[PDB]
Parts: structure tokens; C-alpha cells; sequence
């Protein structure tokens, strides 16, 4: 048990498509800020917590599956839900949290600290801290601006350094002091533009599916990534105005290196895509989705690649990522976007470990 | 038990927000077409079947609760899901049906005939047949054109009479023979344009919520139905091209009367709205929504109507219905729209009784 010799904390990422428990060991520097954060336990379950029947047996059984076989129980627990919960009104969210609190009260060891729906802006903050912790970029003052994107099921986040800015909402900015350095960041989350939610607007778009993919309306896929992308852009910009909100700011605060986490790490890492050095460009991403999924015959492709439950979405997802990043945020199609490998289990929960101590 | 003396079948509408079991008794006419269709049992459960965990304990307990206390047994069952299921790929849908087929196989008191996801066009056909059955307009050749809309959680349907084209997808045309007469219909379903799916695009729009309603991003409602309606219209037309697809067809094949079923019956029936004769106009709906919800203070309104689980959405909903029927379908904002009262339990399931 590492927790006999180190501080330990459990943090649950209750995301829109599933929940992930992490138990971290850590030490602390002279200011009691965590260092040496190591993941000592990970368990993931599907589907998302906000998706399940809000009754007591359903909620208790889910929590049981997530938590009951954890090797270490007598530690602080944070259960933080993101955009899956944000789709529900507060009265309906309360049902899940009242049951969750009771479940925890009936367990011996666990110290529930907080169980709540975090704002998209806090999610963004935790996204940035988690990625910069992993990159080892927090302990000294950086020459260069690191931006972070998190592609979730129901929201997406974008977060990048920006000096305190009176022209921008207080709610879209965060100042923090960590490892003795002061950092101001712009933060934004877009609810409804996550992959699952976005996809439900385009399931009958033949451009967004491989040739002869059976669309729900009985028609056939006729894939064309540029056309699928255009359709997605209409939701990004004509509907949500992502371009108007993000591009003028990004122009004035250029990012030197972009890191992405969430569904895009899984796509980019799949067997259908070819990228080197865990990094991609949007131009390459759209060209590979177009050639390798959109223009392929669905029954043939599905037989060639049997193991990937997401295969059928890859024409649409490659088009959406481009739509979001290039037409929405205004990122150059030829700009390198780093993604973190899925095996690293990096989500924004490390940000919680660090942020509570500041 | 009328099923000793008359044909009966059970039809389950598995919608995006709930499932409704109907048992119907009926006789058959000269050609074995049903007549004298009567609903003899209704039971509804929430939430939608496609929203629950697709495992044995969960599926089995849902179906047990839906069928428990049914006063009649040992009859054929049709389980037909709509857009909630169409959101899922066939591989995930199969996890639900594999378990549901097995559960039924073990129940000696129910004979499962078919359990499947119907297309939005099938659903639009059944929507039209169900309303026109209730209106008594199928047995004889009709002089007027009757149009039907179904406002669901994940898709919306529109269906109205239309001559053979050749250039229109065969998938959007249906030739129906019933009571010995021939009827040609245009059908269309718009997936993602149902109430729940649409609403997930606008939860941070202040124009769409009563004053001070807490939005998930921490901003406050500031209701303005005309503005909210313009936002929703961008999803209708800029994204979905509803107007380009529907408006030309209605100009070429006019509808004399409109009937709507689904969530709009519930909204129109709310104590906040005032409509007579089970009919509304889009102008009136948008004005009442704007006046009675958008422009009201949320805490006051929530405390005044504590029972109503849909209230927080009524400003959005008023705006969305207008955006859909006027900006989308091209309906005059002063045209009468009949809605079927909710207590009638009318969904498209009557359509399945009539047309297998
Ligand atoms: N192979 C994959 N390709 C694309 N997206 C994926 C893959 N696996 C998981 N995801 C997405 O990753 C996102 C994680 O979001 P969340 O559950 O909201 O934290 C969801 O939208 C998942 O569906
Ligand atoms: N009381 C209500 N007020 C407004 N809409 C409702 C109400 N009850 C049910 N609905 C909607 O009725 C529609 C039924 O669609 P479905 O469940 O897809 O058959 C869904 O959008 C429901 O959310
Ligand atoms: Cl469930
Ligand atoms: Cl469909
Ligand atoms: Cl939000
Ligand atoms: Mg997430
Ligand atoms: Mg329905
Ligand atoms: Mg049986």
C-alpha cells in the first residue's frame, strides 16, 4: 500500500460516456503542493452516470461497480461530473447526488469530500493543469504558450494562456499561482458540441458515413469528408458562433504548442489512422478520414477492421474535429496538434489534485 | 375479457422519452382490415428504452414493469422503437433486442411477433394512419388534404397526401391501400430535431429561458421568444435544411387541415397556455410563450407550478415549435393547428393495428 508512505486521493471523472476512478499517491513540496503524482489505481465503467435511471438501486449498483473493488478505501474522494450532468436541470441532478451521498454514507472507509457537477470553465482549468503537469511545464516560467483542447461526449473545452483581460468575461479567465509562478488562462467550454451530442444532428447525412453504411432513415452513406465537415461547421458557427467567440482572441494570444485529450486521442491512435510522434494535423486528419473511411464500401471495411466499435463514426469524427478546430477555433489546418496516448489515462483529474492545494 | 370474442394485439411504442404499452381489441371487415379498434389497456413507463443500461438485469426489470399488471395476457406483441433507438448504431441496438427477445421467449404469457426499430418514414406513415383513423377519414374517399405532425423527443415527423413523383426519393413516398382505396403520402422524419436533442444545443442561450433561470454556464435566463426562435431556426434551416426540403412540397400539394401529436399536446394543455377547441396558432403559441414564461421571473414561476417537470423548457419549446412549423415547414403563423388532447393516449400505434 503506497498510501502508508504517501498522501493519497481518489478522484472520479464522471464524464458523459462513462466514469473513471483514479487513486493517486503523491508527495508535496515546501508549500504543500503535490509533486510525484502517480496513478496507483484506475477503473473505468460505461455508460455515463447522468445516463442511468435515477433510482436508488440503479445508482447504488453503478457506484458499487465503479468503487467497491478499489484496493484502498480510507482516503478523500472527489466525485466530479462534467457535461453529461450539465444537460439535466438542477432538480434532476439532485436525485443522483442525494442517492450518491447516501451510498457513500453506507460504505465504511471512504471519505467523500465533494460530489458535484463542475462548471465547463473549471473542467477547462483542470484540463490545462493535468496536461501541463504531465509535460513537466509547470515548475518553471514558459517561453511559449501551451494550449489544451478536450474533446468530450457532450462538451468540448479550449484553454490557453492569456494575460488578465478586461475585455473578456471574468468567468472566462482564471488566475493561479503554482510552483511559485503566476499564470492567467482563458477558459471556455461549449455544451452540445461534444461528439455524442453533435453526432445526433448528422446521423442521416450520407456525406458523413462510409459508402452503403445503413443510415437510420433507410438511405445509404455516400461519404465525403469536405462536405460532412461543411455540414458540421454549420452547427459550430451558424448555431453556436464558435468562430466569433474564439478566433479573434486566439489571434491576439497565439499558442505555440497544442495538446489534445478526449475522443481525438482514441481516434488518432486507432488502427485506421497513421500519425507519427503522437501528433497530427487537421489537414492530414481530414484527408485520412476521407480516403480511409468516407470513400470505402462499409460492409468491406467493417469486415477488414472487426475490432473497433467506433469505426462507423470515423468519417463523421474526422470531419467534426476539423470543423471544430479549423473552422471554429481558426487553427491552421497545417498546424501540429499533439495528442496524449490513450494508454496514459490522462484526463483532467490530475488538475483536481493540484488545484485544491493552491 | 373482449379478447375471447375479438382479435387483440399489444403494441408498444418505445419512444425516446418513455414506452407506452397499448392493448387493442378489433374486428375485421371484408378484406380482413381492422375496424372497431378500441384501446383496452394503456401503461406508460419512463425513461426511454434506448436510454437504459443494455444489460439483462436492467432490460428485464424495465420490461417486467411495463407489462406487469396487464389485465389481459396470452396475446401477440409488437415492440417498435423510434428515434431514441435510431441514435444508436445497429451493433448497440442489437444488445437491447437480443436481451428483449430472450426475456419474451421465457414469458409464456406474451407472444412476441416483432421487436425492431422502425424508420422515421415508417413512423410518419403510422402517425398519419393513427390520426386519420381517429378522425374517421380512412373509410371513404376524402375531399380535403389532412396533414399530420408528430413532435417527439429525438425526431419529428411530417406526412401529408402527395401524387407520385419520380424525382423524389422513393423512401419519402408511400402508396397505401386501405379500406379498398388508394392513398399516396409524402413522409419525412428529421432526426436530432426532436425536443430533447434540439434542446441540448441551446441550454446556454439566455433568450431561451425564463428570467434568472440558472443556465449550466452560470449565466441567467433573459427570455425573448422571438430571439430564441431565431436561434432555433439556424438549427432547422442552416443545419438541417428543413425549409428547402419541405416548403416547396407544401406549395405544390396544399394541406387543408393540420393535426399534431406528441409533446406539443402536452405543452398546449398546460395551465400557462389558453387555447380553445384543442387548437392553436403558431403566432399565439409564440406570444403566449413569450408573455407567460420567457418574460417571467423563474423562481416565481417555478414556485407557482411545482408539479410541472417540463416548465423550465416552455420558453424554448414555444420558440422551437414556431421555428419548426413556420420557419421550417413554411406554415402560416396564423393557420389553425389541431393538437390531440393528451388524455386520448393517441400515438402512432393505431397505425400498426391497421397496417402490418
Ligand atoms: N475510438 C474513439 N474514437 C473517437 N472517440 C472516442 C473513442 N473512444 C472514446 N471516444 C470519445 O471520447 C469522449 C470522452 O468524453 P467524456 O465521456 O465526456 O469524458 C466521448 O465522446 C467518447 O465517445
Ligand atoms: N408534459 C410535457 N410537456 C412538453 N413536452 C412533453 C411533455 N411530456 C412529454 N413531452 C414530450 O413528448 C415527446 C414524446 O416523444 P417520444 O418519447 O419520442 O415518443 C418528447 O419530446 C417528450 O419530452
Ligand atoms: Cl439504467
Ligand atoms: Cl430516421
Ligand atoms: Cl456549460
Ligand atoms: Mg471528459
Ligand atoms: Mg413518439
Ligand atoms: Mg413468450
Amino acid at each position: 500500500n503506497p498510501c502508508e508512505k504517501h498522501s493519497c486521493i481518489a478522484v472520479i471523472d464522471a464524464g458523459s460516456t462513462g466514469s473513471r476512478l483514479h487513486i493517486y499517491s503523491y508527495d508535496t513540496d515546501d508549500t504543500n503542493t503535490p509533486i510525484h503524482i502517480e496513478e496507483i489505481w484506475n477503473k473505468k465503467i460505461k455508460p455515463g452516470f447522468a445516463s442511468i435511471q435515477p433510482n436508488s438501486v440503479t445508482i447504488d449498483a453503478y457506484l458499487t461497480m465503479l468503487l467497491a473493488d478499489a484496493p484502498i478505501h480510507n482516503i478523500p474522494v472527489y466525485f466530479y461530473a462534467t457535461a453529461g450532468m450539465r444537460l439535466l436541470p438542477q432538480s434532476q441532478q439532485k436525485k443522483y447526488y442525494d442517492e450518491l451521498d447516501y451510498w457513500f454514507r453506507q460504505q465504511s472507509q471512504w471519505q467523500l469530500v465533494e460530489a458535484k457537477t463542475i462548471t465547463g470553465n473549471d473542467e477547462a482549468l483542470f484540463d490545462w493543469l493535468a496536461v501541463n503537469y504531465k509535460l513537466d511545464t509547470l515548475k518553471s516560467v514558459q517561453n511559449k504558450s501551451v494550449g489544451v483542447m478536450d474533446m468530450g461526449g457532450a462538451s468540448v473545452q479550449i484553454v490557453f494562456p492569456m494575460p488578465k483581460n478586461a475585455e473578456i468575461s471574468k468567468h472566462n479567465q482564471v488566475e493561479l499561482n503554482i510552483y511559485g509562478q503566476n499564470i492567467n488562462l482563458y477558459v471556455h467550454s461549449f455544451l452540445g458540441l461534444g461528439q455524442t451530442e453533435m453526432s445526433h444532428q448528422f446521423l442521416n447525412s450520407p456525406s458523413c458515413f462510409a459508402n452503403d453504411y445503413p443510415l437510420p432513415d433507410g438511405e445509404s452513406g455516400q461519404g465525403n469528408a469536405p462536405s460532412c465537415k461543411e455540414e458540421v461547421t454549420s452547427l459550430m458557427n451558424s448555431v453556436h458562433k464558435v468562430n466569433q467567440q474564439i478566433q479573434p482572441l486566439l489571434a491576439l494570444n497565439p499558442v505555440n504548442e497544442w495538446y489534445s485529450i478526449g475522443g481525438i486521442s482514441n481516434l488518432a491512435s486507432s488502427q485506421l489512422f497513421h500519425f507519427e510522434n503522437s501528433e497530427l494535423t487537421n489537414q492530414s486528419l481530414l484527408q485520412q478520414g476521407d480516403n480511409q473511411i468516407c470513400h470505402q464500401q462499409w460492409d468491406i471495411l467493417n469486415g477488414q477492421y472487426p475490432d473497433d466499435e467506433y469505426l462507423y463514426q470515423y468519417c463523421l469524427l474526422s470531419s467534426y474535429y476539423y470543423a471544430l478546430m479549423v473552422d471554429g477555433y481558426g487553427i491552421n489546418p497545417n498546424q501540429t496538434i499533439h495528442y496524449i496516448p490513450p494508454e496514459q489515462n490522462l484526463d483532467w483529474t490530475i488538475g483536481v489534485v493540484l488545484h485544491r492545494a493552491l
